[PDB]
């Protein structure tokens, strides 16, 4: 193919090269040389580029701008280059289409300033920035010995290995960005990689005209995380966030090698140094000073796992699906069940032959047990029903009763476990054992035998260990029906005629799941916002901490406060903000001074005052600084200067302070229906100017013509612009108050003449970047932002005497105020709903609720779990994990801690308390066993001892003695039983029988064992101990008391961490949640194994 | 040739079609939709032109803006 | 890069002619701070409005009298 080369060198059909991703290059017809190119990133036209991604979404890499840069060079600077300073900023989420603009403009000689953005919907969005040099010097770095490289880092990390872990964070390298075959490694001492790298088959085709790919030049990016520093440093999700210095020095296409080395390595992120060699070990392109630091915080990370860890049994309403001989055997015989009764008459009805045994507690065991052995060997049956005996209300009785079940429930398993022939299926039947409808107050006795029955269908699964919770009204011939239709859900329950089934779940919400409380309306701090914008449903009154104010502020109690349309925005989540935080409902207030802040000589306390601050001012209280309120002048009140501040604020800055409003000239004022509008009204007509005015509403049009205002136009159009320059000559306006966007906005400023002034106060367009046209401004025009609420920051003095002069303008009535509409603060919702739908005329009010009148309030995370205010209480707080929160409650900063263990403190825990007490904080030790009543009334009393109430407890307190069915003996379950389950009902009588001191506790929460809900083969006794633990605290939130329960993992001292347990611990006490179960999941063998024997965990296998 | 074009099924130098006057075209990142061309109307470039020339110099005929128009109109 | 510049405060003078007649596509998201544009004219203002130019050259000529200001390096 010579005679094609010579060939082609003759023809031409009208085309241009073009770069795969900068795309097609046009040079701007101005000085200086300004370059513009336009490309598509899409996955349609670059597949490749869908093989990175982040969080299962296609993003730009790094490298793909790294590219664009390098790129840009040599069009722009004819030369050799560098490219400097390469940052990149938000992250190009990609699809079918994604069109982006690069753009170099020269600046200085042998300089040019260099940048990628991307415009959709109006947006102009920053994607990447950087310097390109065509001055620097080629110093050309020392080629190394690729084999020597090799033999100084033995350690070999495969690729696929690393990518596996890189899929953990939620960074996805697909088949494209694979290129790292391989990195070779030493010791954290050494800070070098060798990696070898190649770009994939796919690629190799594709190379087109890169200067060094971006799938490659990822695929280095990749081996600086294969340094072991770096592996156990930041060990989360590592991002590319730029380059200081990139420079190519030939073709990266015989790239076979990278050479990494790391500058620093830090929890925040990695520096490194890279040069790419090629076989001879030459170096093509040196990127020195790689960045890679995490957006994504180490604080959401927590978040994320926290969610991913917790587990909650939930109930569905089933029906009984589809389509031998039987044995109902009962567990009390001086107690008459008509459930065994009613049920061995509805199985003999059916048709099935049913026996009955009588074994009960005070009899021989090993004759009944004997009995029964013998029975099994005498007929085949198909399942066997075991009825548990009922008290027919106090908690202390069914504690003790709840051995002697579980006791004898452990017996009667070991003999259906020993059987010759198969065994027959167990249908263990309880009475109200557990918490299913929300209604129920869980009967007791039974509680614990929930986890024996999880334990034995573990150990024993032949027997399909079976539960069924029952109450008093619901029917025999229902019951049977489902032991003869032979469902295989181990855990179901019946409430009157229907059916419930159990299903293991995680679910850490936070809606209903949140604490609640009431709180008066007069005292107590009550904000009101919304959890989530978008949804008006959403709008939350919550709780805050009503504090000291100071230095230099001052705490107002409000008696009104406005709804501008700032804070209609903020509830749709459409407003925005220089500070990137989406801004706290309402701006300014009207309120009496409650505190002033050590040290003011301006504000008092009792003062009337108006003032700003954000912090959410649709509240009772608000803290403001001394800068951002003023008194009142007699004329105005607090609901009256609540509407005027931010409205006639705004319009006096804008047009009599800025745009120094004249008398005649013509004012434009758009949608003056409005709150700023009536302002704007109010000040153009005291001022003399001829109004010209807008408003979407054809009713609202009419109002305008109806307050004596001619030239009224439509908002929603560019119409205004020539219908106003026909009622004007063709002269135009002189004044815009512009609140109106885009066309709109460009159509304003093409209105005004000569005397131009351009006032503009809507957000959108500047946080748009919208590039206007200056080429008005050639008849003297002035243009002017404002953000009033920015300025609040900035010269807060200015809106302190801003805010001043409109209160005196309107008292002294110099301007005559507007519509006011005043709201109920709950209602406030309504009010969004008609602002949001341009409803409404003028400014609405929220009226704040005077009167001691309570309401309903949401305290989220503001709950005081730690505080030095009140006292503590940790049973099994002297060894383990109630030792390690002795430590990191005193640390939280907590008054009095009484830690407790019936053993004296060992030597290393002695050492710990030592420590402990001379860094502020006390740890009042005291011995005694929670299995004795008068031991935690001993540990209440010391307590409180100091003026000092109870505000929580923790029972960490347990004994561990594990053993298998057959060798589980009658003293072992009462030495695990008793801590756990006798300690929480002295713990519980103690608070109750403690004067006011114990009648004001924020929680009580118990250590519980994820063992009790998945059945840990060979605990059973303590697994049976937990179960009735996990039932007593939802009884005891029943009653009204609070109450918590977390059934913990593995502790190290894969697995549960120690300081990982901590903020797991914090995050539950701050919800309402009683059942919690903190466990490693992954994809565990234990939970494999549960989800295919059985139903329950169902959602797990997935 | 189905072989070159085989064989060149795998390395495509990246190319684009363009317009013979209007030449390279890009969209600005602004509203409203504006575009704009950038293109040689040189004797090197397009010979032809040479033979159209007023007072024996070579200038752009009234008809090369009738065609950048037209072709404008699509895009 | 001069607006970029400025802070807060943010007021640019521009008395510079030749970008407003090239229709220049200046980008608004620098004024999020509360920024003042100005454009100045004082040839076309001397035809929209004469005694503004007469009242500005009058005070002028006033405080440079006055010495409130000193002049500049002339060269005839
Ligand atoms: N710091 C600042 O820069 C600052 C401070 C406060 C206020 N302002 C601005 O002033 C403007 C008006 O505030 P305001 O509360 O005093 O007046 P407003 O009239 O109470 O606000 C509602 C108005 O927004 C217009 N509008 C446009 N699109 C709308 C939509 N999707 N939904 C509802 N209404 C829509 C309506 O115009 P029509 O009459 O045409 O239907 C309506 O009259 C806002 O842009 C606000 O941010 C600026
Ligand atoms: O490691 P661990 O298990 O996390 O700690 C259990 C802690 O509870 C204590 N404890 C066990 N039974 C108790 C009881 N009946 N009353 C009070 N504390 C008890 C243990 O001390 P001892 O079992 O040594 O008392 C130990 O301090």
């Amino acid at each position: 193919m010579l005679d094609r080369e010579l060939e082609s060198s003759a023809p031409g059909v009208p085309s241009v090269s073009v770069h795969p991703l900068l795309g097609s290059h046009v040079v701007l017809p101005q000085e200086p040389e300004e370059h513009l190119w336009q490309g598509d990133v899409g996955t349609e036209a670059h597949p490749w580029l869908s093989d990175h991604r982040v969080h299962q979404v296609a993003v730009l890499p790094g490298a793909a701008y790294c590219e664009m840069a390098l790129a840009a060079v040599t069009p722009v600077l004819g030369d050799t280059g560098e490219v400097h300073d390469l940052k990149f900023h938000d992250m190009l989420l990609l699809d079918d289409a994604t069109p982006v603009w690069v753009s170099a403009a020269v600046t200085a000689p042998g300089t040019a300033e260099f940048g990628v953005e991307t415009h959709q919907s109006g947006d102009r969005t920053q994607r990447a920035t950087a310097v390109l040099r065509g001055d620097v010097d080629a110093e050309r770095p020392a080629a190394h010995s690729i084999d020597a490289l090799l033999a100084a880092h033995p350690n070999r990390v495969d690729g696929d290995e690393l990518r596996a872990g890189f899929g953990t964070v939620g960074i996805g390298h697909g088949a494209a960005f694979a290129g790292l075959s391989e990195a070779y490694v030493a010791t954290a001492a050494e800070p070098t990689v060798v990696a070898a790298v190649a770009l994939p088959g796919p690629l190799r085709s594709g190379q087109r005209g890169y200067t060094v790919h971006p799938a490659l030049l990822d695929a280095c990016f990749q081996s600086v995380i294969a340094h072991p520093e770096v592996q156990n440093i930041a060990s989360g999700m590592l991002l590319p966030l730029g380059v200081r210095r990139l420079r190519a020095y030939g073709s990266t296409r015989n790239v076979r090698y990278c050479l990494s080395r790391i500058v620093k390595a830090d929890s925040f992120g990695v520096e490194a140094d890279l040069e790419l060699l090629d076989a001879d070990g030459t170096v093509l392109l040196s990127a020195m000073g790689l960045q890679l630091g995490t957006g994504n915080s180490d604080k959401a990370e927590e978040e994320r796992l926290l969610d991913e860890r917790l587990l909650t049994i939930e109930w569905q309403q089933r029906e009984l699906p589809r389509p031998g001989s039987w044995l109902v055997i009962l567990a009390g015989d001086d107690d008459e069940n008509p459930r065994a009764a009613g049920v061995v008459s509805a199985l003999i009805g059916a048709g099935m032959p049913t026996t009955t045994m009588a074994w009960s507690h005070d009899a021989d065991h090993d004759a009944q047990a004997a009995a029964l052995t013998a029975r099994l060997d005498e007929q085949p049956l198909a399942g066997v029903a075991v009825i548990v005996g009922d008290s027919e209300h106090d908690v202390g009785a069914d504690a003790r009763r709840g051995a002697d079940h579980v006791r004898h429930l452990v017996r009667i398993a070991r003999t259906l476990a020993d059987a010759v022939g198969e065994p027959p299926r167990l249908y263990v039947v309880t009475h109200r054992s557990q918490h299913v409808l929300d209604t129920d107050e869980p009967y007791l006795e039974h509680s614990g035998l929930r986890g024996l029955i999880r334990v034995v269908g573990m150990e024993h699964p032949r027997l399909r260990a079976t539960q069924i919770d029952v109450d008093d009204s619901t029917a025999h011939e229902a019951l049977v029906r489902q032991l003869l239709s032979g469902s295989p859900e181990d855990e179901t329950a019946w409430r009157d005629g229907q059916w419930y089934a159990a299903r293991l779940c995680p679910s850490p919400l936070r809606a209903a799941e949140r604490r609640t409380a009431v709180a008066d309306n007069a005292s107590e701090g009550m904000r009101l916002v919304v959890r989530n914008p978008g949804d008006l449903e959403s709008m939350e009154l919550v709780t805050f901490e009503r504090g000291t104010p100071g230095p230099g502020q001052i705490e107002v109690a409000v008696k009104a406060s406005s709804i501008n349309f700032a804070d209609v925005l903020v509830a749709f989540g459409r407003c925005p903000s220089f500070d990137g935080r989406l801004p706290e409902l309402g701006s300014e207030f009207g309120g009496v001074v409650t505190a002033v802040g050590p040290g003011v000589t301006t504000h008092r306390v009792g003062d009337r005052v108006g003032g700003v601050s954000a912090n959410g001012c649709w509240s009772n209280f608000v803290t403001c600084e001394a800068d951002l309120a003023t008194k009142l002048p007699e004329g105005i009140s607090e609901h009256e200067a609540a509407a005027v501040g931010l409205a006639y604020g705004t319009v006096w800055l804008g047009l009599t302070e800025l745009a120094r409003m004249s008398a005649g000239d013509k004012i434009l004022i758009h949608s003056a229906t409005g709150g700023v509008g009536q302002a704007a009204i109010a000040v153009a007509r005291a001022a003399g100017a001829e109004i010209y005015a807008t408003a979407g509403s054809e009713k609202r049009r009419q109002l305008l013509r109806d307050w004596g205002i001619e030239h009224v136009y439509d908002s929603r159009t560019t119409a205004f612009a020539d219908q106003i320059r026909t009622d004007t000559d063709g002269y135009g306006v002189d004044i815009v108050l512009n609140s109106v966007t885009g066309p709109a906005q460009r159509a304003g400023l093409e209105l005004l003449a000569f005397g131009g002034r351009f006032v503009e106060i809507g957000k959108r367009d500047i946080y748009a970047d919208t590039r206007l046209g200056l080429f008005p401004f050639r008849r003297n025009l002035s243009f002017y932002a404002v953000d009033l609420a920015l300025m609040t920051v900035t010269h807060p003095q200015k809106i302190r005497d801003l805010l001043a002069t409109v209160y005196r303008l309107i008292a002294d009535g110099t301007l005559p105020l507007p519509e006011i509409t005043h709201y109920p603060l709950e209602e406030a919702a309504t009010a969004i709903r008609i602002m949001g739908g341009a409803q409404h005329t003028g400014k609405l009010v929220i009226d704040i609720p005077d009167t001691g009148q309570s309401q309903v309030v949401v305290p989220p995370e503001q709950v005081p779990v730690f505080r030095g205010d009140g006292a503590y209480v940790i049973t099994g707080g002297l060894g383990g994990l109630g030792l390690f929160l002795a430590e990191r409650m005193a640390a939280a900063g907590c008054g009095r801690i009484v830690v407790n263990s019936r053993s004296a403190p060992s030597t290393r825990s002695s050492e710990i308390i030592e420590l402990i007490r001379a860094t502020g904080a006390d740890i009042v030790v005291e011995c005694g066993d929670i299995a004795e009543p008068d031991t935690a009334l001993r540990l209440v009393a010391a307590a409180t001892q100091t003026g000092l109430p109870l505000r929580g407890v923790l029972h960490a307190a347990a004994v561990v003695e594990d053993a298998t069915l057959a060798n589980i003996t009658d003293e072992l379950v009462e030495h695990d039983w008793a801590p756990k389950v006798y300690g929480a009902w002295n713990l519980h009588q103690a608070v109750q029988s403690g004067g006011p001191a114990t009648s004001e506790l924020d929680w009580f929460c118990a250590f519980s064992s994820a063992a009790a809900l998945v059945g840990s083969p060979g605990q059973g006794a303590y697994a049976a101990a937990n179960s009735w633990l996990d039932a007593f605290m939802q009884w005891r939130r029943a009653q009204g008391l609070p109450a918590t329960s977390i059934a913990w993992g593995a502790w190290g001292e894969n697995a549960i961490a120690p300081d990982e347990g901590a903020y797991a611990f914090e995050a539950i006490l701050r919800h309402d949640r009683v059942y919690n179960g903190y466990a490693p999941v992954l994809g565990a063998s234990w939970l494999t194994a549960f989800a295919q024997r059985s139903p329950f965990a169902e959602l797990f296998l997935a």
